[PDB]
């Protein structure tokens, strides 16, 4: 709290300092896409590059402003910790010869989200539903297990494409549960030479598909039925009182 | 308010102004579908070709004495826009050389909707929803913005088909979140060249999937939650009154 | 009320006589079944077309009791008027030369339905939703047909299989709305003649999937509703009274 | 109750003997994935089939041992009968020439379910809701057993592989349902044989996939609504007395 400190803080804190940076971002969004074009880059391809640095020298001032001013509670912050993971990111330099972090320096576009309160409370909103479903994603990920196991016994040395590894199992698998030419592309090939084949994979699609019909009408029937709680006790008690 | 203009004021708000504009589109509407067999057309063509001039001369005059009528308040009205620009888009003629514009005239039968009171109803019911998913929907398409610019950069050089282009991978994008064909047409190909390509479609699906999803459900007990608001303001104070 | 009348009227109405029609049906469905084996009918077949003749005969005197019991009350009852025409069909002979009525002997598996009360109850709840889509019906099928018109003219000379007709246009519209392989098999051909093809099928499928979801979201959602009325209305005068 | 009997009781229901058992499958279980590698089988192979056989005889002692304990009592709960049937299945040996049976032994991963009791919970709750569709899976099989039959007879005799059979038009059939390739893969081919085929799957899509959304709305209103007796009777009671 000294004087050095909120001179900073006064800044970090500004509504100013947040339209910059998103600002920025819908520029440096802009900015990506018109990468995308062999003949913009080849006309313009240096300013955007500099642009690109320039960004994220600020983002990277930005990330060390945001430490110092709200230190420990910084690194406590889900927000805060992915626009860091976003920048760190992005300063592994194009010489490290692994492009995939090339690619993966889009991701500060998603500052937009995490610096817009309106997206925010969109994301929270929708993760807010997950840690009561961790239960039954891991029911449904033995499940899988299980069924790639037999799967890559049954059917791994004729078609290996499609079963020869646990791995390829699971992606066949899944595959299967989103239907995606579950029949004419994987089970009627497989019954050419397993004619039961449909004796595991039906029981398997009915399985999973129950299973996630069932999560949504559960989560719809068991929240309708805890607004009804806090309604009860109202009325009740308003009739009490 | 003068006395000519409730002359025609009392026309084109009558119920048989109304219903004879309801006839022409239901006539026109069966014409425009005999128009679609060239069987039909070398018999009958001149018939039908004039009975479409006649119809939109009438729209024309419809659409006029409607402005009289409501003056500023019928260019606030999206009924009667939409009834304006289909009755527009009829006006340019054949000879323009852009038959888009030729079988856009088919969206005149889409009167049937503006006149008849019951269909408003349920457009009006359908559009209520978006407001409330607009912010949802920008977070669905800066994802889909970002995603479409790592594939072209990932994909793009060899599968310019699918990812050429910010453009191109859009379509992809959108097409997987459909889930059409979406690894025997798309990932499995992409696959035999980038072994990990399913790290960036499988998490591409996990995530657009469960918003769409959580979309519905939040509507659904959002809704109910205020159905019970007005329903516990009610009993509330019938007891305290 | 004669005393020839209530002498049949007491059997049709027994429990013995019900019972006893249902056997039939689920013996003779057994029978279809095993009708389907050339083998089988290689051996048995004579038994079985005799069997059928017997139940056949059995089920037009059943019907006709029904009738005199009933008479004009008969006429007004659907699940009388379906086993009325599942055995009107099954009376035109084989001779006939249009093996579709062949076929259509199957329906009167259907008895199943209609005298067992548990179906019955099922099938008129499922039916129960209907009358209060008709009018959402009619905007779906009015929108198919505009766009099977545009469709028919836009892409029926260069793909005639998949557009040259309005019936085919329909086909493969209703075939795009389930999105059975409309990317890969439709609208990715189309585009390579059609590149704009895209700007027409994309927004049909927002359109169709939109408003199929919110006739879904309406269902349950003014249902809840209705049954807060309910409630609302036995609180509110239990506690008035 | 003698004193020998409270001996192993006490240990069957120890937390210690559990957690063992736990422990035990969870072990198995990333045992079972190694052994899915013919690089790791090579290695140490002969190792986890004893870890196998160790397994499968300590389970078959505990099997035991609660049978002890619970005696008749054991073989009338549903997930004993189940860790029975799994450690039956797991004993017959690999010379049994049935390959099925050595494959059916991963089942035993599903302990990971009968012993930890959060897993339990969500499998009932899951299973709850399914006698309440018995008599709604009736009339959908029955349905579906009425059209495999005239499919079969309408389309068996060009179409042998899709059609061929009251199976293979079951399977057709349910992959109809899915809508996997249903145009594309099979009405489109039928109909170049069979113009009208359209009339036949169209309609058997509308049902299907009427009744099953209809199933999700049913099961979602009316249990809400019966939350809403339990919230009326309280209310109303509160009020009353
Ligand atoms: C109602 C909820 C439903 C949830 C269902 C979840 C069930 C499990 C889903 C698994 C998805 C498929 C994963 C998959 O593709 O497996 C690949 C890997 C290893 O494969 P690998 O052999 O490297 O590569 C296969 C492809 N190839 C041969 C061309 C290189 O295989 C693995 O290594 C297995 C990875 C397991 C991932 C578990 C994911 C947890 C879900 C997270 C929750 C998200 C909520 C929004
Ligand atoms: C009862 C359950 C208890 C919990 C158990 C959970 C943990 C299980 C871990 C099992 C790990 C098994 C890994 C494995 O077998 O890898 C197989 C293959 C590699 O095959 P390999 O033949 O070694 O490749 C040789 C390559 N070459 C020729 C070039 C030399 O590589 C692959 O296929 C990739 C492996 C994908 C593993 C997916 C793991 C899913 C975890 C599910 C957890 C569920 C918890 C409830
Ligand atoms: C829960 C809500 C879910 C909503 C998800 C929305 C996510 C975004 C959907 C985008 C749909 C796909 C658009 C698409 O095809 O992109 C094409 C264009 C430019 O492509 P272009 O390169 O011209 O042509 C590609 C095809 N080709 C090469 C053969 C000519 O690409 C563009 O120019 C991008 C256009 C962006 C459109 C944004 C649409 C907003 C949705 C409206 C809300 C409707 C509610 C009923
Ligand atoms: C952090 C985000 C901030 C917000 C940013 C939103 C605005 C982004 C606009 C980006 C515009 C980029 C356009 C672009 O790169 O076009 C690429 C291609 C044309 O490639 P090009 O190589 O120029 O074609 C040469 C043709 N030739 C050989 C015959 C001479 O043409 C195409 O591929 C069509 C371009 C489709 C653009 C789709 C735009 C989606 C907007 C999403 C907005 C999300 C807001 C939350
Ligand atoms: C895990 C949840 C993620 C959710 C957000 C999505 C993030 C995006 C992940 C993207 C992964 C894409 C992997 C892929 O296959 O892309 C292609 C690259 C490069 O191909 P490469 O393997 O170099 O083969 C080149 C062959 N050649 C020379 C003949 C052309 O392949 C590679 O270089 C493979 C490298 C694997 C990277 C793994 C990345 C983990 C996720 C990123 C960090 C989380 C961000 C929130
Ligand atoms: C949320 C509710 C969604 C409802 C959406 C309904 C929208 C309309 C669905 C139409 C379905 C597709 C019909 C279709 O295939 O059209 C074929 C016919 C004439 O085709 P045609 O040229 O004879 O044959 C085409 C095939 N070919 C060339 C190989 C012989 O084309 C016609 O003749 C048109 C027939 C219009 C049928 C209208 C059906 C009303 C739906 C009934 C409600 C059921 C509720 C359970
Ligand atoms: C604004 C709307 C007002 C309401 C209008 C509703 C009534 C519309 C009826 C239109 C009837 C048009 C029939 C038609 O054009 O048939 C075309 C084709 C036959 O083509 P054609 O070239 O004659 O075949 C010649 C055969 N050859 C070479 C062997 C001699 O045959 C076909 O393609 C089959 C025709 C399918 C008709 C489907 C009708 C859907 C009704 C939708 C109603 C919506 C109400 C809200
Ligand atoms: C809203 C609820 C929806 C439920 C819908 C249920 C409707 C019926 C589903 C039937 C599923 C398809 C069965 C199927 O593939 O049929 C095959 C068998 C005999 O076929 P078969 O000729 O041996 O083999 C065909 C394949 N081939 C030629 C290559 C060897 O055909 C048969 O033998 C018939 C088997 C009938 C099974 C009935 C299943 C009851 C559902 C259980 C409820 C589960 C709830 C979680
Ligand atoms: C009104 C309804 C009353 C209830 C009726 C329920 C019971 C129906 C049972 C019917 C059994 C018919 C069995 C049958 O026809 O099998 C046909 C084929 C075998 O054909 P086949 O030509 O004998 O094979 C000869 C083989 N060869 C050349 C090597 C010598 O083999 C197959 O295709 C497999 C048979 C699958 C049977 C699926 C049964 C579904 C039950 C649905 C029950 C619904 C209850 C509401
Ligand atoms: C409308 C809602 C219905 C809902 C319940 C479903 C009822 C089942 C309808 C079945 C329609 C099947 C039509 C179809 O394509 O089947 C094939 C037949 C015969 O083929 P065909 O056209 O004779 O060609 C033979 C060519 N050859 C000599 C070289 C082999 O094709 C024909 O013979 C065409 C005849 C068209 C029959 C139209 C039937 C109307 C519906 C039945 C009455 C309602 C029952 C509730
Ligand atoms: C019953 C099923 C599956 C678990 C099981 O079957 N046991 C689980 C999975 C997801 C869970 C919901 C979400 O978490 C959201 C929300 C959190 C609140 O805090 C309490 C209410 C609510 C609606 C949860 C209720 C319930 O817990 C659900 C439906
Ligand atoms: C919560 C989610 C997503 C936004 C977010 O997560 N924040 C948004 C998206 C669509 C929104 C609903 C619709 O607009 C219809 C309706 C308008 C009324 O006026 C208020 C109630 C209701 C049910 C809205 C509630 C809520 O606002 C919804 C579910
Ligand atoms: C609002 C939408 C579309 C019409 C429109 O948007 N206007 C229509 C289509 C189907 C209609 C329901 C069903 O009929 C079943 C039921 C009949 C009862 O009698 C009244 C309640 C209920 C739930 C109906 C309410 C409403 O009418 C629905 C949802
Ligand atoms: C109405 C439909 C179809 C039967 C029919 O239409 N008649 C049937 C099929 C599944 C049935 C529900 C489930 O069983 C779960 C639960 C059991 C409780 O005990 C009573 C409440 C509830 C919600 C049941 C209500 C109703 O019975 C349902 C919706
Ligand atoms: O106590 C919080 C502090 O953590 C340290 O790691 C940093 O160097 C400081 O700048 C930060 O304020």
């Amino acid at each position: 709290g000294s004087h050095m400190y909120l001179r900073i803080t006064n800044i970090v804190e500004s509504s100013f300092f947040t339209k910059f940076i998103i600002y920025l971002v819908v520029l440096n969004g802009i900015t990506m896409g018109l990468e995308t074009s062999k003949t913009f880059m080849q006309s313009f391809g240096v300013y955007t590059t500099l642009f690109n640095q320039i960004v994220i020298t600020i983002f990277t001032i930005e990330i060390i402003l945001r430490i110092y001013v709200h230190r420990i509670s910084f690194f406590k912050d889900p927000w805060s910790l992915f626009d860091f993971f976003v920048v760190a990111i992005s300063l592994v330099p194009t010489s490290s010869g692994f492009e995939i972090l090339r690619v993966l320096r889009v991701l500060r576009l998603f500052r937009l989200v995490t610096a817009v309160p309106q997206m925010r409370k969109i994301v929270s909103a929708l993760i807010s539903v997950i840690p009561g479903m961790l239960s039954v994603i891991a029911l449904m990920t033995l499940f899988f297990y299980i069924f790639a196991i037999m799967a890559t016994q049954l059917f791994g040395e004729r078609f290996p494409e499609w079963f020869g590894t646990l791995g390829e199992s699971f992606y066949t698998l899944f595959q299967v549960m989103t239907l995606e030419s579950w029949s004419m592309g994987i089970v009627r090939p497989l019954m050419e030479v397993y004619p039961y084949a449909w004796v595991f994979f039906i029981p398997f699609i009915f399985v999973v598909t129950f299973v996630m019909i069932n999560l949504v009408v559960a989560i719809i029937v068991d929240a309708m039925a805890i607004l009804n709680q806090k309604e009860e006790q109202h009325i009740i008690d308003e009739v009490q009182s």
